[PDB]
C-alpha cells in the first residue's frame, strides 16, 4: 500500500512534492501582478496609513504597493491586508507597516505585488528533514507506524479519569466516552467526526485528561487559525492555562480568544516590570532595544514552558519561539483538511503520542498545483493511514441539523450510524410563518426549469433564472424572520456567484443591505462552518462531481436547505439521481410558484 521501508524514502518522496507546490504558488503569486491602479489614501486612528483600490486572498497576507509616475516620488511600500473583495465591493484594502513616506499626494499610477512567503514550505520541507534524521522526533512505534510498518499494538498505561467528561465543557456522550477512553490508552489513534458530532469538544476533553497528567505541556495544532481559535477557546473553558501562538503577521487582530494570544499575555506580566516599560516605551533607543528583545524572549520562554496547552496552526508549530521544545502528547483537530507534510511540522516535535481528529468523508487539502496533487499531496495524513488500516473511532450523534436533513447524509456518506442529539422540535424556528411543502421536513428541491451560460469572463457558468429564484427564497426567508446573516446560498461555480450579488442589488424586492449580509459562496468556503438555512444553486465540477462536496453542502444548515436545480439535467451524475429520487418519496421535489408551491412529475 502507502507504505515506506524508512523515514529518508519518506522524504525522498514528500520533499519533491512540496517543491512542486511551492514554486507553483510563488510563480501564481508572482502572476498576480496588475499596473495602473488607482489608490485611495487614509490614516486609521492608529495613524497607520491605509491605502485602498480595485483589482480588474486573505487578511494578513502581504502586498507591495509601488508608485511608478512622472513624478519625483517613485516610491515602495509593504502593507499587510485588511479587507478583501466581497459583497461589499471588489475593492481591497492595506495598512503599511511604515508610514513615514508614503505619496499621499499621488493616486494614479501605481503596481501591485503580492508578496510570496516561503515560511509553511520552508517547515515543511524542514520537518521532513528532522523526521529522516532526528530519531528523537517520533517515538519509534510512530515511526513504525506512520511508514505503515507492521508492529504490535501499544497501551500507555496512564491513570484513567473517572469521570471522562471535563469540567466546564458539555456532558460527553456514549460515541465521545468511548473515543476519549480509547485514545488516551493509544499511542496513535484516528477520531472520524460527521458534521456537528462533537470533535471540537471532544478533542477539547483529550486535551483537558493529557494535560492532567504528570508531563509537559500539550501541543495542540489545526490548519487554519479559525479551527485553531475554536479549540483553544474550549480548552480555555476548562481551566486549564493556555497560550495561544499566533503568526508574527496575524498578531494584529481580534478573535475571541485574543486575551490568550502570547504577545497580549506578556503585555500583560506583574513579574516582568522592565519589559513592561519598554514595551511602554516605543509609543525606540539601541540599547534598550536589546534589552526589550531578551526579556521579550525571556517572557515568551516562560509562559510557552508552563502551560498546560500550547495552541498552533499546524504550520504555526515550527515557529522558532517553540525552539527546541518538544511534546509528548500531540493532537491536530480538522486533520484532513491538511497535507500530510503540514502535519508532519508538529509531529516531529517529540511525538510519543498523536490523535488526529477529522472527517474523510468531507473536503480533503486545499493543493493548487495539480501535479503535486495527483501525485499524492492532495492525501491527508489521515486519510493515508485509514488506507493502511488504522480504523478511525466515529462519533455517531449530530447536534446541528433537524433530524430530517441529517437523514440522506447520514445514509449514503455514513453507512447510515448517525443519530441526532437534537430533535425535530429543538430545530424549528419560533414564530416563523414560512410554510413548507411537508411540515415536519424543513427541506425541498425547488425544480428550476433554468438556462445555464458562459457569462463573458472565462471559463466559468451561470444560470441566469435559478438566481432569479434563489433570490425569490431568500426574500421569503427575509421576510418571514429569518436574519440575513443566518442564509448561506452555496453553489459550484464563480460565476453563478457574481451574477447572484449583483443581481441582489440591480432588481431586488428590497434594500441591498439585507442581502449584502446573504454569503454567497462555493462549498470549499462553507467548510467547518454552518448556517440556520442554506440555499443550494446547482448552475448544472463543485457539489455535482466530487461525492465530499454534495455530503459538505448537504450538512451546513440546522434548520432548513432547500436546492434549486435543473433535475432533468442533474439526474446524469448518479449520487443526484438518488438525491432526487428519495426527496420524492417524502415529497419535497416541488415545483410552481413559491407562494403556492405544489408537487412536481418529472
Ligand atoms: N456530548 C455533548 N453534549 C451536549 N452537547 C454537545 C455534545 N457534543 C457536542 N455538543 C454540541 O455541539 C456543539 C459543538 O460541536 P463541535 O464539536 O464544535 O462541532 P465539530 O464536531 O464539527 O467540531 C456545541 O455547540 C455543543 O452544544
Ligand atoms: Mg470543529
Amino acid at each position: 500500500g502507502s507504505r515506506y521501508e524508512d523515514a529518508y524514502q519518506y522524504q525522498n518522496i514528500f520533499g519533491p512534492l512540496v517543491k512542486l507546490e511551492a514554486d507553483y504558488d510563488k510563480k501564481l503569486k508572482e502572476s498576480q501582478t496588475q499596473d495602473n491602479i488607482t489608490v485611495r489614501w487614509d490614516l486609521g486612528l492608529n495613524k497607520k496609513r491605509i491605502a485602498y483600490f480595485t483589482l480588474p486572498l486573505m487578511q494578513g497576507d502581504e502586498i507591495c504597493l509601488r508608485y511608478k509616475g512622472d513624478l519625483a516620488p517613485l516610491w515602495k511600500g509593504i502593507g499587510h491586508v485588511i479587507k478583501v473583495p466581497d459583497n461589499y465591493g471588489d475593492e481591497i484594502a492595506i495598512e503599511l507597516r511604515s508610514s513615514v513616506g508614503a505619496p499621499v499626494e499621488v493616486t494614479h499610477n501605481f503596481q501591485v505585488d503580492f508578496v510570496w512567503k516561503s515560511t509553511s514550505f520552508d517547515r515543511m520541507q524542514s520537518a521532513l528533514k528532522t523526521f529522516a534524521v532526528d530519531e528523537t522526533s517520533v517515538s519509534g512505534y510512530i515511526y513504525h507506524k506512520l511508514l505503515g510498518h507492521e508492529v504490535e499494538d501499544v497501551i500507555i498505561k496512564c491513570q484513567l479519569p473517572k469521570r471522562f467528561t471535563a469540567q466546564g465543557l458539555p456532558d460527553l456522550n456514549h460515541s465521545q466516552v468511548y473515543a476519549v477512553k480509547t485514545v488516551l490508552q493509544r499511542p496513535l489513534s484516528l477520531i472520524q467526526g460527521p458534521p456537528g458530532t462533537g470533535k471540537t469538544v471532544t478533542s477539547a476533553t483529550i486535551v483537558y485528561h493529557l494535560a492532567r497528567q504528570g508531563n509537559g505541556p500539550v501541543l495542540v495544532c489545526a490548519p487554519s487559525n479559525i479551527a485553531v481559535d475554536q479549540l483553544t477557546e474550549k480548552i480555555h473553558q476548562t481551566g486549564l492555562k493556555v497560550v495561544r501562538l499566533c503568526a508574527k503577521s496575524r498578531e494584529a487582530i481580534d478573535s475571541p480568544v485574543s486575551f490568550l494570544a502570547l504577545h497580549n499575555q506578556i503585555r500583560n506580566m506583574d513579574s516582568m516590570p522592565e519589559l513592561q516599560k519598554l514595551q511602554q516605551l516605543k509609543d525606540l533607543s539601541s540599547a534598550d532595544e536589546k534589552r526589550y528583545r531578551a526579556l521579550k524572549r525571556t517572557a515568551e520562554r516562560e509562559l510557552l514552558m508552563n502551560a498546560d496547552v500550547i495552541c498552533c496552526t499546524c504550520v504555526g508549530a515550527g515557529d522558532p519561539r517553540l525552539a527546541k521544545m518538544q511534546f509528548r502528547s500531540i493532537l491536530i483537530d480538522e486533520s484532513t483538511q491538511a497535507t500530510e507534510p503540514e502535519c508532519m511540522v508538529p509531529v516531529v516535535l517529540g511525538a510519543k503520542q498523536l490523535i488526529l481528529v477529522g472527517d474523510h468523508c468531507q473536503l480533503g487539502p486545499v493543493v493548487m498545483c495539480k501535479k503535486a496533487a495527483k501525485a499524492g499531496l492532495s492525501q491527508s495524513l489521515f486519510e493515508r493511514l485509514v488506507v493502511l488500516g488504522i480504523r478511525p473511532i466515529r462519533l455517531q450523534v449530530q447536534y446541528r441539523m433537524h433530524p430530517a436533513l441529517s437523514a440522506f447524509p447520514s445514509n449514503i456518506f455514513y453507512e447510515g450510524s448517525l443519530q441526532n442529539g437534537v430533535t425535530a422540535a429543538d430545530r424549528v424556528k419560533k414564530g416563523f410563518d414560512f410554510q413548507w411543502p411537508q411540515p415536519d421536513k424543513p427541506m425541498f428541491f425547488y425544480v428550476t426549469q433554468g438556462q445555464e451560460e458562459i457569462a463573458s469572463s472565462g471559463t466559468s457558468y451561470l444560470n441566469r433564472t435559478e438566481a432569479a429564484n434563489v433570490e425569490k427564497i431568500t426574500t421569503k426567508l427575509l421576510k418571514a424572520g429569518a436574519k440575513p446573516d443566518q442564509i448561506g446560498i452555496i453553489t459550484p461555480y464563480e460565476g453563478q456567484r457574481s451574477y447572484l450579488v449583483q443581481y441582489m442589488q440591480f432588481s431586488g424586492s428590497l434594500h441591498t443591505k439585507l442581502y449584502q449580509e446573504v454569503e454567497i459562496a462555493s462549498v470549499d468556503a462553507f467548510q467547518g462552518r454552518e448556517k440556520d438555512f442554506i440555499i443550494l444553486s446547482c448552475v448544472r465540477i463543485g457539489f455535482l462531481n466530487d461525492p465530499r462536496r454534495l455530503n459538505v453542502a448537504l450538512t451546513r444548515a440546522r434548520y432548513g436547505v432547500i436546492i434549486v436545480g435543473n433535475p432533468k439535467a442533474l439526474s446524469k451524475q448518479p449520487l443526484w439521481n438518488h438525491l432526487l429520487n428519495y426527496y420524492k418519496e417524502q415529497k419535497v421535489l416541488v415545483e410552481g410558484p413559491l407562494n403556492n408551491l405544489r408537487e412536481s412529475l418529472m
